[PDB]
């Protein structure tokens, strides 16, 4: 009814969204992994008359709900995605969104780790991406790449109309206490690549979380605390 949806409020297999500027939501479903579950968040950006969408919704029957969300809440196609790293949280639906004829992107590095991992594989490279600080242009978005952090490949996503800042997995929510999960992650690296998020984007308005509430600018340092704690 209003408040931003949590973890126990949202039964695996059904996604709510959130607005959160004009032309601007985040998406929120749960899906389970290894006996727990957890929320997840990603993000639609209104493109003219047609829908940008960041991060598929964890898993394909998630990601088919959210495309039916959409057509009820907003009613706009949804014609491209970005997957922001190579987890399944992030890329798996790409195959539910490619049979619905969303163009699908993510970096090559996302793509090969992807394929590695045995996880679905967006269609289409974006270039320009690699080297820590470079960002591009895709649609009413900036993509831009921090360098190593939560995974290597993490990329974040800037909506300069509404000065929202979308860190994905490389951003916690500010009631968190550790690091989330940190398998494919660089500690080390992590909390310079969120000072090169910081430096990059000091307007930022709304911070959102790949998983959890979204908030302020301060998602940035209390992530780059939890992260020290964790590597400690
Ligand atoms: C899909 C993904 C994954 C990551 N790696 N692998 C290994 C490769 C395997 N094929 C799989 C995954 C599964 C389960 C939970 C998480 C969390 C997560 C956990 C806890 C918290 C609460 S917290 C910050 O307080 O610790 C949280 F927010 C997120 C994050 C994240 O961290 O992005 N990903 C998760
Ligand atoms: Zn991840
Ligand atoms: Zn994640």
């Amino acid at each position: 009814s209003g408040e931003y949806p949590t973890v126990n409020e949202i039964p695996v297999g059904e996604v709510r969204l959130y607005q959160i500027a004009d032309g601007v939501w985040s998406h929120i479903a749960t899906q389970s992994f290894d006996g727990a579950v957890y929320p997840s968040n990603g993000l639609i950006v209104r493109d003219g008359d047609e829908l940008l969408l960041i991060d598929t919704a964890w898993g394909a029957k998630n990601t088919a709900a959210l495309l039916a969300e959409i057509e009820k809440q907003i009613g706009l196609p949804v014609t491209r995605a970005v997957s922001t790293h190579f987890h399944d949280d992030r890329v798996g639906g790409v195959d539910v969104l490619r049979a619905a004829g969303v163009a699908t992107y993510a970096s090559p590095s996302t793509r090969r780790l992807a394929e590695a991992e045995g996880n679905e594989i967006p269609t289409h490279s974006l270039e320009g991406l690699s080297s820590s600080g470079d960002a591009v242009r895709f649609g009413p978005v900036e993509l831009f790449y921090p360098g190593a952090a939560h995974s290597t490949d993490n990329l974040v996503v800037y909506v300069p109309s509404a000065n929202v800042l979308y860190g994905g997995c490389a951003v916690h929510e500010l009631s968190s206490t550790s690091a989330g999960n940190v398998a494919d992650a660089d500690l080390a690296e992590w909390p310079t690549s969120v000072e090169r998020i910081q430096k990059h984007y000091p307007e930022a308005e709304v911070v959102i979380p790949g998983h959890g509430l979204p908030g302020g600018l301060d998602l940035l340092q209390h992530t780059a605390n939890v992260v020290k704690a964790h590597k400690n």
